[PDB]
RNA sequence: UUUGCUGCUGCUGCUGCUGCU
RNA sequence: UUUGCUGCUGCUGCUGCUGCU
């Protein structure tokens, strides 16, 4: 078990789930990743456009444990670093090497919440 | 000749110009790039982060000139569209389906700023 | 604008490398 | 953290398509 950059669990919906979300109604959420080297770790999360769940979702990695994850992959050469997101259509990525991921942090909490912010 | 989205021309630095900046000096500039379908327009431009210099950058281009340049190429099944900025060796790329191209501009646009505004 | 995955398409982004500029 | 380009590497992102879920 390799350790995620996560700090809440992934909320995929199931295939009835989703067709029975399609049936009565606006996603049911979005989907992120972070990828370091060439592993890449992905979450669904429910989110309702509201300020609480902003704020829940907001919390789903942090800088700490996004370098925690990340260091595991270090070695002599710089790897590349990625998060991206997913919502309604619209995908944002954040990208650099291994020396910048702090500023790739930074960067991606912004867009995260520029994004999701987003009025349709 | 294409239109192009963008309302600055290039400003790439020749090879002489930047071995003398790396000589004496903190890049010159950053890249942004612009791709409909299989077309990519690209510029480099110089950026010395000053608020007279993140102004003049930012006009580079608007949801009107990516909209004119971008239409050029849209037929029956939707295009994919994208954005992509690299400054201190951090990119952001946005990207979507050509029917997302208004929220795809407000985000670049936040984006190119939060990047050109974020601090070393 | 859409849950998760398979295989294909075309175009980016990032990492490392290469030769010129 | 770096001007522009050539060719290679590995991993994403986006578009269209595919078959299951």
């Amino acid at each position: 078990h390799m350790t995620s950059p996560f700090k809440l669990p992934d909320e995929s919906p199931s295939w009835t789930e989703w067709r029975l979300h399609n049936d009565e109604t606006n996603p049911l959420g979005f989907k992120e990743s972070w990828g370091f080297g060439k592993v890449v770790f992905k979450r669904y999360l429910r989110y309702d456009r509201t300020e609480a769940s902003l704020h829940r979702v907001l919390g789903s990695w942090t800088g700490d444990s996004v370098n925690y994850a990340a260091s595991r992959f270090f070695g002599f050469d710089q790897i590349g670093c990625q998060y991206s997101i997913r919502f309604r259509g619209v995908s944002i990525t954040v990208s650099g090497g291994s020396r910048t991921l702090q500023h790739l942090c930074e960067m991606a909490i912004r867009s995260k919440q520029e994004l999701l912010q987003l009025a349709p």
